[PDB]
């Protein structure tokens, strides 16, 4: 038993709301929370711009540390630094960016990091800014994750097409 409340169970181990990841992460204080991250931990917009936002910058603080002394992630990969005051841990987890190019197959690959964590809160991967299907995004999701995921979407209109479409 765990503390999310009001999901709707997609699968076996797949949970979705339509949620704000940030207020949600406040409220529940996750052991992870997932960051949209790109390689470079620049958290400019998106869900990534509003998680550091609600850290007051010092999740842009501590990534600048992080990159000063490891370099950039790659495409695909992911790291686990502090939730500050949203969750225990942030996985900043880097989904390929359609409107950088990328190869929307690394999808698969940055799905795999949620494997390392028992439970975690997180939105869909590459979708929004990052361009991806969202529809896309939740099908790779349940077929690549096996570990207990709670996935906020911000954007209702978006949410009630991604149950409604969910084989
Ligand atoms: O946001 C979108 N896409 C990006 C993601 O892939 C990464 C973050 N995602 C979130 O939904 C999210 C969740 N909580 C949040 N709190 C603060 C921000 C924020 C975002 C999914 C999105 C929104 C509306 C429509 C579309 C369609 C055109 C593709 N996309």
């Amino acid at each position: 038993v765990n503390s999310f409340s009001g999901y709707l169970k997609l699968t076996d181990n797949v949970y979705i709301k339509n949620a704000d990841i940030v207020e949600e992460a406040k409220k529940v204080k996750p052991t992870v929370v997932v960051n949209a991250a790109n390689v470079y931990l620049k958290h400019g917009g998106g869900v990534a711009g509003a998680l550091n936002k609600a850290t007051n910058n010092a999740m842009q603080v501590e990534s600048d540390d992080y990159i000063a002394t490891n370099g950039p992630l790659k495409v695909g990969g992911s790291c686990v630094l502090s939730g500050h005051n949203l969750a225990k841990h942030c996985l900043h987890v880097v989904g390929p960016n359609v409107n950088k190019g990328e190869d929307i197959q690394l999808l698969k690959s940055a799905y795999e990091n949620f494997n390392q964590h028992e439970v975690l809160l997180a939105p869909l991967l590459s979708a929004g800014i990052f361009g991806a299907d969202p529809i896309h995004s939740l099908r790779v999701c349940v077929d690549t994750v096996r570990t207990n995921v709670y996935l906020a979407v911000f954007d209702k209109n978006l949410y009630d097409k991604l149950v409604s479409s969910f084989l």
